[PDB]
Formats: C-alpha cells, structure tokens, sequence
C-alpha cells in the first residue's frame, strides 16, 4: 500500500514511517549518529546514509512531504534556517525578491538587511493586494515570498491568485505555512512552489523543539540539501529533534481540531465583550477577508489578536492579571500563551512606528492551547475586568 | 573561585558547569525547550532566556571559551555552520578572503562557489608559505582563513606568523582547530582572532553528534549570535546535542592522550614497514614542519595518513582486508576509522586531478581510536600483508 | 492558583508543571542526573533532591495524582513494577490477596507463582461477581486486586461495590486503571485506595515508553517509595522516560476522545457485519454490564475484541490480510494494533485451556488508533472479506 | 572476527556493538520503543524483539558480559534492582543467604528487613574472615553475597577463597563489583557465579544514569530476565539509559586509569599529611590486605577514605572549606566528590552505633575524579589546613 492514498489523519500517523525492518520496532529508531560505515571500498564509492541525510530525519521529511502534497522534504535547525536555506539556494547577487511586508520579524531582518549585503534586492509590498506584488516584479525577480495568515492582525494572502501572478512573470512562490500547518492549509495545492515551516510551532506542538522544514519538488529540495545545507547555512536538524517532531506531529490533527475549536469559542467571547474594541480572527465573519479564508483554510486557526480598551497601560495590566495564560512570545504550544507586543517585544520601538506596523498600544496576541476553553475564557474575563 | 585559574583537566571537567542552584542536580539539566516564560510585562520588556540562547548550550559555549582562552563561545548545528555563520557575519559583497587551499571539502565548496555568488571574492593560497598569504592580501581583505594540521598529508600552518601578517594588513585570522581540539592547540593564544570547530570530531568524540562551535571576542560572538545565527544561517544547536557534547568533552583530555599515544605507536609501526612508501604524521621527525609542530602543538594528534605500495588497487585491497578498523569518512571517534580516498570519496575525480590535490592512488587516511594499539597494528599488518 | 480547581483538560496540560523558576523554560527540564550536590555539611544533613526522587519525575507523579484525584504519585520502570512495588510493599509472608482472575498475564504470573514463593497466598475469583470476592476474604487478606475493563472480552468490575466489600472486611482495594486512563475512569473517586497504571499504554500513548505509575494516599506512597522502590524492586523510572511521559500525557484528553470516537464507529461496523459472530465493546448496548459501564466510565474506551466466523484459521487469515492495522501485542498507541491470541500469543496453549480463559479460536483484539476511522474500517472489511 | 579474542580496550570500545546492518549507522541506534511489530501471525507465534528485551539494551548486556568474561548480561533500572532481581530470582521462603556485613546501605536494608519478611533468612558475617562465611552456612544456604572493596574503610574480600568455600557447601557466590568495574576486577574469573553492578557509578561514569547490570551464566540470566524482571521486580532499564551507558562505558579504560593514577597521588599526599590520622586506600602498602589487593585487583581504585584530626567538627569544617570537590553521596563520576558521613548521612545515627559500623567522627570519603591531581590536592590541603 501507499500512504498517499489514505485519509489525512491516517497519513499524519503513518506517512514516512514503518516498523523497523531489521527489528520490528514500531517507533522510528533514533539514529543519533554522526558516522555511517561502509562494508567495502566499493560500497563507499557507490554511496558517493550520508550525513547530509539520516534515517530518522528522512522519516520526518517524507511525512511532511506527504502532508503538504509535495515531492520531497528537508528538515532544518530552525524555521529561520528553512527560510534562509531556501532563499540563499535560489538567489545570488543581482537577483530580486518581492516579499510581503507582513512577515515574521527574523525573516524581515534577513530580507531587509542580510540579503542586500549579498547583493540580493528585496521589495516589500502589501501582499493582501496582489496588484502590488505584480507591480513590484522585475526581470530579476526570482521569488515572491508570502506568509498567511500574517501578524499582527491575522490578515490573509490569496495564495492561488498570487501563485498565478508570480508564475506568469517567471518567479517561484514560497509560502511560510507555519501559522496553519498542513492540516489547515496546503499552499502547494494552490499553486505555491515551495512551503516552509517553523516546526517549532504547531507541527511539533509541544514547545520543546526548534526546527524547520522545507517542502517542494525533488529537483529543488536536492539543491537545498546538497548546496543550501551542505555548503551555505549548515543548518541541519539533529536526529533527536527530528524524532521529537515525528512524535509531536502524530497528534497534529487532533491538536489542530482542539486549538481551533477553543479559539473560535474564545474569539466569540472576546467579540461580545464591551471592553474589547476589536477582535482579529479568521473564524469571525467580520474579518475583512473572511470568504477567502473559508476557501483557502480548512479551519480558522488557533491564534487570535484583540485590542483592549485603554491602550498601553490597559494591555500591561491585563497580561499582568492572567493566572492561567502564560506570558511568552511563542505559538502553537499545548499551553495557552499570551503577549502584549507594545510593552513586551516592541517596547523600545517608537509608538508612531509601532502603529505603522499594525501594532497598536492595546493589541494583545493569544496562542490558544488545549486547556478547557471555559478556563481560558474565565482567565481572560478576570484579567480584562481588572485591567479595564 | 574561577575555573580560569585551574589546570586544563580541571577546566575540561568543570568550566561552564556547576550544580543546578535550584535543585542541586550535578549534571547540567537538558533544557529541551523552545519557549521561555515571563513573570510580568516588565520582565518581558527587560529581557528584550531568549532562545537565541539556552542554559544547556550556554554551558557548552562557556566551557569551550575557557578551553580556547577566548572571551565567548557560540554553538551551531554543524561545523560547516560554525564556519559559514562566522564568515557570513564578517563579510558582505565586495569583501575578500584569503584562504588556505588545503581545507575541508565543504568549506572549500562554500568558499569557491557560494561566497562568489554573494559578491565575496576568495583567493586560495598555499598557507604553508606565509609569503603567499601576504601577497594575496587586498585592501578589501577582511579575513585570512586557515586549517592546521590540514588534509590530506597533515601539513601545517604557522599560526603565530600568519596572525602577524594578517593583522599588519588589517585582517582577522580565523582558524579551524577541529583536528587538534583545544587540548592540543590553542590558536587564540598564538594570535588568531576566531577559532571554529566541528565538535562532530574530537570535542564530542563519541560519533553521535553533528555540531560546531565558534570562539572569539565577546563583541564578535555577539554579532555572530544576534545577526549570523538569528538572521542569516539559523544554524542553532539543539539543547540535547549541546548536552551530549558537554558529556563527550568531559573526557577530552584523557581521550586525546590515548588517541595520540596510540597514533604515535601506529605511525612508527607504519614508518618501519617496507610495504609503506610514506607516512604523514606530525609526531615523526621526518615531517617537513616537525619543529613548527613541536612549538605549536602539545601533542601530534590522532590522525595519520600513509601511502601503500601498489597504488589504487593495493589501497582498495587493503581497506577491504581490515577486520577491526571501520570504513568511514569521519574522524575523532572512539573507534579507529579508515578510508582510501581515491577509491571511496574521490573515485569519480580524474586521477591527475586527485594528484594535484595531494591525493595519490595509494593514500590511506586513519583516524586512530581508543582500542589497544597492538590490535590496531595487528589489523593493519594483516591487511597490508594481504594487499601487497 | 491551584490546578486542582481547574477543568480536566486544563489539568492534563498544566498539573504538576510550571515554568522553571530559575530560567523561565516552559518545558519541564530533563534532569538526567544521578547525583545531587549539597552546599554544606548542614544542607546534606538537612536533606537526609535525593535520587529516590527527581524533579522531572516529580512533575509526572504530581500530575497523575491530580488526574486520579489522589494525594501522591510514584513513577516506576514498568507497569508490572508499579503493581509489584505496590503489592510487595503491602504484603509479607502469611498475608493473603483476593484477585480477579481476569487480569494481565504478567500480573497473573506474579500472583500465581511469585507471591506464593514468598509465603503470600492468593485466591483468584470472578470479580464480575462481587459475592465471590466477599466469600474469598480471610482474616489475613490485605488487598483485593482488580482490573476493569478486563481482557479478553472487556468484562467489567463494579469498583464502588467491591471497594465497599473490601473495606468492610478490612482490606485495601487496588485497581489497575491502565485500560481507561484517568480521563475515562477514576477508581479512587469510587472508593479504591490505590490505582496503578502501565503508562506504556494510553498515558504516554506514543508507543515509545515502558513505565508505570502508582497513585494513592501520601502515607502509602511514601512507603512504596522509601521501602518498595528503595529496598525491594529498585524499579525507578528514568528522568528521560518521565519527561517523555509528561510530553505524551499533554494530549491524553484529545487522544482518548479520538480513540473512543473511532472505536465506537468500528464496534458498530463490526456488530453489523454478518461474518463477525460477537463484538465485545462497552459502548455497545448488548454488553452484559452496559449500564454499569455507563455509570463508572466516562467513555467506553479504545479497545475492542471480536470473534470472526471460521475459528482459528479464519483469524489467522484475517490478521495476515490487514494492510493498515499493525500486528502487535501492545495497546494505547497512536497506531491501530491488532492481534489474534490463539495463533500469536497463546499458540502453544492447549485449545481447551484457551477456551477456559475466554480465548476462543476466532477471537481478535483491536487497539484502535488515531487514523481515519473509514480507513480502519475499510482495512478490517478487506481482511474479513478475504478471511471468510 | 570475535571481540572475545581482542584486547580489553578494544573490547571496551567494540564488544556487543557493530554498525547497523540496515543503515550503516555507527552509533548503536536508540530503540526507544515499547512496541515491536510482526509481519504475520506466524512470525508472532515464532517469536513467542520482545520487550523483555531491546536491541540497544542487548548491546550493553553483551558488552558487559564480554568485559566480565561471563556468558550473558541483564540490564536493570538501578543497581539495587540488579541485586534484588538476582536474589529474588534465586531465593524463596525457607532459603538462606550468608552476606558480608560491610555492604551498601540499600542492600543491607533489603537483606535485613525485606528478605526476612518473605521468609528468606540472612546471616551477616565479617567477609574479610572466610572462616565466618563457612561457619554461617546452612543446608538451606543458596547464596553467599559479598562486595569488594567494601565501605567505609575499603576492606577487601578474597573472592577466590570465598568462591571455593561457597561451592564446596553447595551455594552460589554473588559479587557486587561496582567499586572496581570489570576494568579493575573480574570476579567470575576468580570463581564467582554472578556479578552485579550499579552502572550508576564507574561503568556509566558520567553522573547522569541510574541503572544496574547482572552478568552470569546464560541459564541463570534467562531466569533473571523471564522470571525476575518479567514477574517480580519489573526493573527494566530504559533504552535511552542503555544507550547513555554504552556511550559512557566507551571511555571506561581511560577513565579508570586516570581515576586510579589521581587517587594514588592523592592517597600518598594524605598519608604524608600530619593532620590526617589514617588513610584507607588499597594502593598504600600499609593497607591490611595489601597483597591480596595486588593479586585480585589490577588497579587500586578511585576511592579513598581518610580520617581527619579533630573528629566530628573538624570533618564538618573540612567539607565546608573545599572549593573544587563537590559535596555529594555518589561515586564514579568525572568530578571529584567528597562526603563526611558522620555529619551528612549518618547524622541522626548514635555516635557509638556509627563507630561499630566503622564510621568514625572524622572519617571522610573521597571519590577521585578526572581533574588535575594538583588541583584536587591543593583543594584538600586548603580545606584540611583550615579545618585543623
Ligand atoms: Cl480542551
Ligand atoms: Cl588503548
Ligand atoms: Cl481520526
Ligand atoms: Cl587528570
Ligand atoms: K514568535
Ligand atoms: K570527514
Ligand atoms: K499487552
Ligand atoms: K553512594
Ligand atoms: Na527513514
Ligand atoms: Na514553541
Ligand atoms: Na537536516
Ligand atoms: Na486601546
Ligand atoms: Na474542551
Ligand atoms: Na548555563
Ligand atoms: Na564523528
Ligand atoms: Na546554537
Ligand atoms: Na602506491
Ligand atoms: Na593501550
Ligand atoms: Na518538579
Ligand atoms: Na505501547
Ligand atoms: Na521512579
Ligand atoms: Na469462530
Ligand atoms: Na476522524
Ligand atoms: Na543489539
Ligand atoms: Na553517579
Ligand atoms: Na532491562
Ligand atoms: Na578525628
Ligand atoms: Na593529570
């Protein structure tokens, strides 16, 4: 049989994995090795595993390729390494990238500062407006880069439409699918060429692995492996991290279902709360791109942003008043995590500059975990009531 | 007390480590986490651990900084990531590097193909001839890059002399100290600015970790961390790999002593063997740079190369006739590893091209392990006798 | 706050765990140590952690105590060690135990052969008939021991009724709650004194840990720790195994929901299949103790047994014809596991003897995993059709 | 080839291990699994791995069997579990054991309190006097149990002589060889039937594993596995712990050499110190059984006890004055560990009772690590000078 024929939950559990032929061990063994040995001179010549590859990591790569409906996968040391290994493989001095402006911080730093120092130019545009992507393309443009949903107000990008534009103008589309996971969105099925993830978030899901994955065509992945990883970034994932990620992803389907069920309940609670001015969540019908979200995403996700009445000090008082939600900058963990960017991460950033980046003084971001939603809601209500 | 005052073996065991203040646990705990939590909005702002840092990995970094007599350390996903994170932090389009030609394969690929595609030019020279380094320097030269001892005939580079030349001409000296480990050579003490290692080899020593380390001034390491890793390569080491490397390095002193004691015995055996045309080992007085080696290295190392009579087919027959030595391309493991590059790794490379790279048809490389030297010698004698 | 006040899913995620005070690390650190260090002679005397205890393992013990509504927990090397550490702590030569006959194999061997060789007598009874328990009690009886549901036809034991009988006659009730997990059954809430689990099954859930847990009163657990583990069995759980079990149990609620949802669908499919003579599942209303199950269990479980038409050879042909279900003797894993005891585990056992133990020639046992139920049903239908 | 023919260091590195046939991985894979899968009904019947066995753990067991020159090995959850699994396998109610009085604390508790409650009687004797062993033997005696060297003054037991006595009187000899490791003493070669270790000490050596090992004849080990572990103690070692122990034992030879070299230097320093009344170390010629030690042990060990002038308060002041040595109750770690039993572990024990157990008020125990011996000596001198 072939796991590509089975249902998505079956694939989550089984794809890329099988009992160890040699021993029958069900769990993928942890091949925590640096060295692989040959039986003869001839076997050595023939191979020239390698250790730009590993059996444990191979299982993870194969699984994620199946889940994203891509040909091949490549695991990395971090989400940022997935992104940079991809882009540094594809681009050289003189090349150009059109990127969404609404992207993860480290990605933005890489694109705005690192790439130009290597002679690779980047144009940032509002990717919610596909015409801005088209207008920014140049003969040199190799890649269009997008993230959807995107921080901090969970705006969307129309993957299929953007793919069509990128392709007509001769560029590849790379999509960061971290926020959704393959359970909720499949960019390759909508025309994207390459998908990257931080597995640090939902794919692993257990808050104990930093890692990334790249999924795409065999021809590209081979280059990302044998040139990108081998020569450029050196960002290979350790076998133990691969094993933990394999373990974490076993429950991806059931986790995403619960994250999203909980998040929808919490989003509705927040939308009904008179101390909350705005709630950003793709599952709410007042989301500006609601219908796009319904076509492109199978679930609205486990992340919510919202604005509390009373600005900076109200936000600070609110996060200082929660008892269950944990103050942290991560997402996709089993625990509910909360942050108030204007006081926590963007505190030294000028207030008017924060505003231009969509970060208002009262904006709170919530990564909804697997706790009872009534407990999360009660904690939020407690903190909001105190803060306002 | 301060471990910088203690003897080198004491430092190997204790530097960068202490019982856990919270629990008393002697072993450094494995902080296998992706998420760190704040107690308040204020604590979050104050920090802005981070997860461009980790307590387990910090211990390793601190330990290696002490052992190399450097200010600070930075762990990475691989030796190649240590090298590229370093060089991509230091260099941008228009910059220049003078490199030894006798360097590790992946490093050579990075320098010869990857760097120029980012507008960074590289001149390769024979670093055993410091005048060639001087002559190749340009106003744009940011870095002189060397490895010593160097493959495949274990030639040396005079670190102190090269440092003086690099510095007079305004460049930094980066030394790959993988071959020796800090137990046997300390490039920073000889004027190098930055040391890199693949900890995959001797520092870990147990053949089960891929990883790298960078050691240098705090100001540089901060840039390598907060720009190089964070933005460019994403090549961060997993906490479990850091913990294993901490564990492996506990025995670095006793391992290096035994590796080198065994290697000297084996080298002398080989030098006395009439079927062996040449033996390359810094501990043999006929080594071309023997006296330099005695000043710069505290021990002659655990690696030997030698040429067997009868060229390509003799080398192939020899490695196919060993019973104890394992056929593998790694080094620094507890097991003795052997390889015959002309049949194993460089088989598709043209014979005359192999020759120019110092790889003769009969060249065998040996990474001497911790077995009884009489057993290793007996195995070699058995295989050599058969092969010739 | 106090996690004993929160909802059960919130407890599953958070109970016994908190961010590391020292570092903020969210994941419980892996305290993989054997040695704990003192700051002074006085601190050493004061303590006399210990290493009959460990911070990682403590977190697991505390969590499971909360989930079972018990005072304290004690982790062990295996489910069988949880059972024997418990019983060998409680009993000495001359004591007596009344046990269900329908119990796990290794437990039965311990009780039938090991205990009597230590002068501890055991009477086996049909625990579905509480009167048989009463009748078997003696002045020497220290413990009544039960498992529910019980192999191989998933019969039940009325915990509350049996607890009342045991207590009136001066004995403790020990319940093996492995099959259900605390998510589905809480024996202490029904009057049991001590609960044991193999965490190897559902609590860990990921098929990669062997381990046990004991939950009960502080006074008893202290004896099980400081006498049972320390002196008698030595069966302590490794910190890494505790960490993995903590990680696995994070998803216990969502896993059990999906296991049971899938199992109910599969059980109904099997009950409608004319090639299947019997289906044993607590969720089917024809189960002999259905109403008891509805009072005592919050969900009917993830395990099903059924009898296929055509006896021994049909069962063999059936398990040889599945493509998705894996042939294995475990349960509680994320993968669906199937076994045919009469051909696989009880093959050398006389056919008439198997019958007395409730193992008919056509009996198949199924541990339902997290795959799509349509895929599991299709695989079963395929195999059944072929086999019959 | 057969590693039983090779030198002891070669065996330490290679015995029980080989590159993974399936993948070539040099490191023994970590088979962190609970479940093993069958390919058919027939394969399932045929096996009936098992999970009273595991490939990683098997490698460790095989290695230790080679090192002790025994037929077979069995890994356990702890040293105490190695001991109790052994003795509870061998003995039943009515049986008798003759034991040394000078044995590890937990062992003593098991023998003095646990065994008699199971109807197994124990006679304690001074095993330095083989005539006391002979005189204590009864028709019921199944086992003579000894430890050598033995706490707290490092007295010895003549293994060969005691084996001869035990055997003539029809009993087995079990030796706890933890203190020495197989590198320094081989009890089976001297006539012992079974050797047990806490691998927590020297065999692992890295202070991060609790575990035990049993080595003996295949027939006995099979019973210890399939009855002792399976039915009685449940004390199985986790695969990860086995892997770590395999990793630790790679350096056993070089570690023991350095421990003992350092300990001899320190013992001589202490013997020359006028504030030190006595020094107990088998390497000092004034040791009461010095010549026996020279015949039975290849090295005098890494442990020293000594008495400081000034009794209880001097001992307390001394351990409170060390800066490098760590206060802990373990031994065999890479770090030097120190303890003062009269103030630390035996503080609540009556002074006259401590005396009868060989624990004087001024007795200090030292587990010598891998630091520079000059640093350890300087630290001891510093503390002794202050304390006296
Ligand atoms: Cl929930
Ligand atoms: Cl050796
Ligand atoms: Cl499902
Ligand atoms: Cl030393
Ligand atoms: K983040
Ligand atoms: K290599
Ligand atoms: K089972
Ligand atoms: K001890
Ligand atoms: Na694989
Ligand atoms: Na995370
Ligand atoms: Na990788
Ligand atoms: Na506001
Ligand atoms: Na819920
Ligand atoms: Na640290
Ligand atoms: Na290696
Ligand atoms: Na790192
Ligand atoms: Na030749
Ligand atoms: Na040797
Ligand atoms: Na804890
Ligand atoms: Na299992
Ligand atoms: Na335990
Ligand atoms: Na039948
Ligand atoms: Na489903
Ligand atoms: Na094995
Ligand atoms: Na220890
Ligand atoms: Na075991
Ligand atoms: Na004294
Ligand atoms: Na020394």
């Amino acid at each position: 049989s072939d796991c590509r024929t089975y249902g998505f939950n079956t694939q989550i559990v089984h794809a890329g994995q099988q009992p160890d032929p040699s021993t029958g061990a069900l769990s993928t063994p942890i091949f925590q090795t640096s060295t692989f040995v040959f039986d003869s001179a001839e076997q050595g010549a023939a191979r020239f595993y390698t250790r730009l590859g590993n059996p444990t990591t191979d299982a993870l790569e194969k699984k994620l390729a199946v889940l994203e409906r891509g040909e091949a996968g490549l695991a990395t040391a971090s989400g940022i390494s997935a992104i940079t290994t991809t882009l540094l493989t594809l681009c050289q001095q003189g090349d150009h990238i059109v990127s969404a402006s609404a992207i993860y911080g480290a990605t933005h730093a890489f694109l705005s500062h690192s790439m130009p120092k290597f002679g690779i130019n980047v144009s940032f545009v509002d990717a919610a407006k596909p015409e801005e992507i088209r207008a920014a393309m140049r003969p040199e443009t190799k890649v269009v880069y997008i993230e959807t949903p995107a921080n901090p107000t969970l705006s969307l990008v129309d993957i299929e439409t953007v793919a069509g534009i990128a392709h007509q103008q001769g560029a590849l589309l790379v999509v960061d699918n971290t926020f959704m996971s393959p359970y909720c969105q499949q960019p390759l099925q909508l025309g994207a060429d390459i998908v990257v993830h931080s597995v640090t978030k939902y794919i692993n899901g257990h808050g104990d692995v930093i890692g990334g994955i790249i999924v795409g065509k065999q021809e590209f992945i081979d280059q990302a492996r044998f040139v990108g990883l081998k020569d450029i970034t050196g960002g290979c994932m350790s076998p133990f991290n691969a094993w933990l990620t394999l373990r974490g992803v076993k429950t991806l389907g059931i986790r995403m279902e619960r994250h999203c069920e909980n998040a929808l309940k919490i989003a509705r609670f927040l939308e009904g709360h008179p101390s909350i001015t705005r709630v950003y969540y793709p599952g709410l019908s007042s989301h500006p791109q609601y219908e796009l979200g319904q076509r492109q995403m199978s679930l609205p996700g486990g992340i919510i942003s919202f604005e509390i009445a009373g600005g900076l000090e109200a936000g600070r008082r609110m996060i200082n008043s929660v008892e269950l939600c944990l103050l942290a900058v991560s997402l996709g963990d089993t625990e509910t995590l909360i942050q108030h960017p204007a006081s926590m991460t963007h505190s030294p950033v000028a207030p008017e500059e924060r505003l231009k980046a969509g970060i208002t003084d009262g904006l709170i971001r919530l990564s909804v975990g697997l706790e009872d939603p009534e407990d999360i809601i009660n904690d939020l209500e407690h903190a909001i009531r105190k803060a306002t």
